[PDB]
């Protein structure tokens, strides 16, 4: 039984560690092709299952109602390259590594999503995946000139239909439809390419898709949303789920809940892979590791962290002074309208203690609050990865990068070989497609 | 005085030569990364200014109201990969060649177009261009769930505002905005990144763009629609224009007309480069060349040709029997109710003869009616390119490929060196960006 | 039953076709890395077993006893890059294609040959082969300051010992010798890395070799000398043999003879692959191919053909006026003193005619006398390849290039797919090493 | 005044840090193409002037006169790939980085050296250099079957003629000799390609070379031998000199002496670039840096260190028990019979302490005695590089790698940008050739 590894980072300035761009070792090459080529080549060298890019469609604005924090201090989405271009770039220099990107159902039509991913799936010869997102953020909508509004759970119901339409399009070409019979003059079999004529409540798309199926049949569906409604959506469609849990117990709880939602939807739980995020910080000795972690966290500016904390909680904390104790906010708002995640992070952050807004933002900025920072030698990190895996924490891990590209080099050079030697991680790619890497079946047409 | 060269081909089964996919030398590798990498490398080897991909968002459908012709015989857009993904793939393995893709202002919003192109521009280090189209075809609209109409010329007025919006976005980061002051903790200067707040008759987009400017400042704007309104739009926005004229006389006419449009828009005519299409067929001897062109043209199926002829003329000719003569159609519609392009093609193609639909379609399918086929030795081809260039046919040539990838190998290996030896074409890239290749100024932030 | 395919060309100005550099399509990129990278990627795209480079260590000097013909007209060895650097370059951009280079046992010691090939083997991850040569040419010898003159058959006796020593060197590391046990501090097992202590009549080399075994164990041995002694040598050592035969009768005879020498050396005939050389000229129609062959052959300058003929015949034909008739040369030396290959070539090239020297050199220069030129459509070339294979002409074919790089593009694009459709040639690489492509067993240590 | 940077490492298991292969971060990928491709791409990304590989032609044998120490523990030359193949591999994936290799005049003839470097120079488009070596090591000699024994200083006399011979060969083709006049049938001008006819006391080679000159005229000559004779040899021939000095006083003395030997030979001192070796060890903080250096030095096995100390000193220390004190060795042998470098090393490495052989070996193995280890922050290393440069220690630095590939990543990502920000190191390559990077002149033919 073998675990899976995935890479994950913003095509831009910041992922989870909000002081990353400040690290002495950060090249900040996020505007260059070579930076992405290098990361992709490195993860492939480490035989990673996949490298996956999140996406945000606006510079983070909520905190301050202006760009002062986001642009000035390097906040979420300050720089965010269009993800599909980036992964096409990475596909061009790799041949096994799986590649995925977030694309929103909210701002793009089903035909676009269908065709862009079928295209990437063919260009990469079956290595592509799509992270389905359904969010509606104000700054994003204003970038797309959207004015309408749909309730959280309704957006998911709409996404159900979106997925149906996309899957229909992906099946519009039989796997034996393309003929290229030069002599006969038969390009394809028109009986094997069908219109889709999808016309549901939310969406209308005629088809057929202009792109045949890759050798993996269809792109792998990835899902990250862990809301009650999201978990349901995941159980139905998701082939791999990305989760963030601060410790083993929650990891295990999240794991079993996801697997259950999948069984509930009528699907094989073992056909949905569950990854959990960790942020390793290596050192030749444990002491060096801890020292390096301390340095990394010290780079976090309290306000960038607060800015991200605002976005994630929905609460605009720029309204309050930074020295505002969390108490005064509880009382100013009432423990009934204060998002649970906030109260959760708060309790765990200072350990029941009472923190200033500045101090909570600073800590949230280190690891987006809940991503475990593991500091140790490569042997320890490997031991922890293995011990968590055997304990049912997850089927694989998302390695959240402390700084780029350096941390991935260190992880691939130092940790992957220990995992391989222990027999818990591939020494070589067995198949050629992302589905083969994750152990997923080849979906059939229809 | 040096000419420019560009390649142009569909990321799919067919471009101008409708028999291409049946050619004994066609690899039909259009679903694979290596096909596109190979071509990009080949044109970079030949020091080409750019290669750009048209786009079509549906399998052509009119002819027959079905897929039998498009899918069965390999008509326009039977296979059509999403072009930005493809050029990203190409940028990844090249370093000087300019790259361009068509994205429609009809189906995509300004923020999206701005971001994807700024992203590509950065990834390629300033070699990207955007071919602007504004068409609204029925079958494409059905793929996108669009039911709204907008008259041809109005789509251009809408396009004007789109271009304004996009250009503002590309100017939302000053070129000295990004700081990366790690010590100080200043990521970027918030006074040098600004909201766009575009709110027009047609469009709304807040900004700022989440991507700063590449080293060429802004992607190059390409234009290919040469209707009266297209000519005005080119005059106002185009930095490169792509045209099809069957001979020198008409090339000269179009060339002067485009340059006149640019000056009339208050711009410098020398800052808009005009490319004219030609479809070369080489042979070691002129006799071999002729035989090869004859072989190529013999591969066209009359009905694929006919279907493209219907699309381009606006008339669905499938309604008529294949053996119907043109007169029998010209009379059934009246000398008034017959598209100008159709009369012009009918006159040139038949040289006076009254042809069947079948025969017009077959002839149309060889060269989309008006792309000149130049069969000759390399010396003859180079002589003619130089001759037309000196005669003011164009600033450059778009080389339309009879079949791929082979025709580009031949042209780069055989013709380019002769242009280079005659001194009319670069022996090496002088600069690194597409703007420098084209001799275009680096725009200032607005 | 599948046939094998190999490329073969000099890293320089000329291989078999002596007008190749003058061909309109010749890039003459033979001084550039890109030329070799392109060809290597192309043969790999066509799934060739192997690309192999000859070598010659002096500009061909005999004819006219100067550099006038060699340098002025582009004779054999005029430009000749060191082959191992070339294949290393090609190894860097390919993943499956086999690669081979000629290195002479005459001028280089076993230790050097063993180390360079083991290095290439490791760098290419098991794709390398060595073409063993034992020849002694006067101009080459003067470049290396060699005075000794070993007799033809004796050079092979030395080479027997040479091969023994190289093979010993390649066995100096067991395949499990290298440990890399970082924690225990154990680099390799010194019991499993052994001195060779070779001390024979011809050679001394202590060892051990400083390079462990690749995943294919040892580089593949290639042999191309078909003299009686050379055939005994091939029987003992060769794993692939390369031969030139003008027609099927001769091909079959050479095939049987080689396999018999192998059987007589106590080895398995099926473990020595025989490749025969063919020079295809493609056309869309057979008429096009024939005109292209005519054009190619018209490029040969009489005196460069004469030069190569002089070297191969051992007879300096520069003494004679170019208009001398062959019969007058026979008269000059007496029938008994005319080299047999020269008499035979004259009869065959002339079909009984009494040709001038010029005309004899011209025809010889088209194909070095005996490489069969096959002009036809792709279907015809494929038919003939299959037909000869079925008739027992060879286990595979060396495709001698009329001109580069273009001919290999045509061959791979046009002929290879037809061989694949017919089931006679791999559609994909089954293994990763050169031995796996050729169906050769991985040799064991000792 | 900008400084120059060079990488330097053995294509194998150990360079200067004898514990390097055991480092948690070492990939030990030295048998694979990707390892070398990664490092070349990294140094090119860092805009290095050059990467240079030393060579050894035998597994270090002296210590214990067996393979026990070298093979068992990973001593000098345990694994050593042939270096010309390795740099070809590297040249294939870079386009600016200079590349050099050690080839011995002792074991190879002028023609071979001249042709291999002219080939690499052409393949890399003028980026190559040759480190000239004249040493005679018993074990190397046994691998090449050499019995002859020339005195240290005479090998340098013979090397003088060798170099003469090589340069004549590199001048055998004028830079305008090659014509490629296809129409006219003129390949090259036979008047511009000349025989060499070198006949000297030591060597004979006729020529001409079969390789024209690259963009940079001739390969750059590198020299690293600093014996009195070697310094003279460097004065006459070297264009770049590589030197190991433990401190600023010595660096400056070496620098001035070399500059003076060049001027004494009639050459411009500014046309010979002096590089001095340093082994940086980086940390986020000086404290981390110091822990990392301590970790790295802790990996050295006393016997491997001793083995190299024995080879370099010329005194076989394996005869003595490891616990033997140095004073006891001097007493046993006589002060006249213990090499000076060895007594000097004992004195400096122990600071006056009387150390055992084991502890001497352990210390020597960290840095081959005299390569300065610099542990600090990126800012500190930049500072030291800059101040040593300004104090006249050298024209540039060789960065000796603590472990591979990781240390070059750290150095390029962390240190290079600070050097660039301070204006003492190029932000981009100005020219394309190695001669341009080093500020050297293009040599004139003849």
């Amino acid at each position: 039984r073998q675990l899976h590894l995935a890479g994950f980072f913003s095509a831009g300035n910041v992922t989870h560690a909000h002081g990353a761009w400040r690290h002495v070792g950060a090249t900040n090459g996020f505007l260059t092709g070579e930076f992405y080529k290098q990361i992709a080549r490195t993860l492939e060298r480490g035989k990673f299952d996949l490298l996956f890019l999140p996406d945000g469609l606006a510079i983070e604005d909520s905190y301050g109602d202006n760009l002062e924090t986001g642009v000035g201090l390097g906040g979420q989405g300050a720089v965010a390259l269009e993800p599909t271009s980036v992964i096409a770039t990475m596909a061009a220099v790799t041949q096994r590594l799986g590649l995925g990107a977030t694309v929103s159902t909210t701002y793009y039509p089903p035909y676009h999503v269908a065709r862009v991913f079928a295209t990437l799936d063919n260009l990469s010869d079956g290595r592509i995946s799509w992270n389905v997102v359904t969010s509606l953020n104000d700054s994003e909508a204003r970038n797309f000139g959207v004015d309408e509004h749909l309730e959280h759970d309704i957006r998911y119901d709409r996404a159900d239909e979106f997925l149906e339409a996309v899957k229909k399009l992906w099946s519009s070409w039989s796997e034996d439809a393309l003929l290229l019979d030069k002599v006969g003059g038969r390009f394809a079999d028109p009986k094997k390419v069908q219109y889709v004529n999808h016309r549901g409540r939310w969406l209308s798309v005629r088809g057929p898709l202009q792109v045949p199926r890759s050798r993996q049949g269809e792109p792998v569906i990835l899902q990250a949303g862990l809301s009650p409604r999201g978990r349901r959506f995941a159980g139905r469609w998701a082939e791999a789920v990305f989760s963030v849990s601060p410790n083993l117990d929650i990891m295990r709880a999240v794991y079993q809940d996801i697997k259950a939602h999948v069984a509930a939807a009528g699907r094989d739980p073992e056909q949905t892979k569950v990854f959990t995020a960790v942020m390793p910080v290596l050192g030749e000795t444990e002491q060096v590791a801890r020292e390096r972690l301390e340095y990394l966290n010290s780079l976090v500016h309290p306000e960038v962290g607060l800015s991200t904390l605002s976005s994630h909680s929905g609460l605009n904390l720029s309204k309050y002074p930074l020295d505002t104790k969390f108490s005064d906010i509880v009382a100013d708002l009432g423990d009934r309208h204060v998002p649970t995640m906030l109260q959760m992070f708060s309790a765990v952050a200072g350990g029941g203690a009472d923190l200033t807004l500045a101090e909570l933002g600073r800590r949230y900025g280190t690891n987006v609050g809940f991503v475990p920072q593991w500091a140790g030698t490569a042997e320890q990190i490997a031991d922890q990865l293995i011990s968590h895996f055997e304990a049912g924490a997850a089927d694989g891990f998302i390695i959240s990068p402390a700084y780029l590209p350096g941390i991935y080099e260190e992880f691939v050079d130092q940790v992957v070989p220990l995992l391989q030697q222990r027999g818990v991680f591939r020494t070589e790619y067995e198949g050629t497609t992302l589905r083969e890497h994750l152990g997923l079946a080849h979906p059939e047409v229809g």
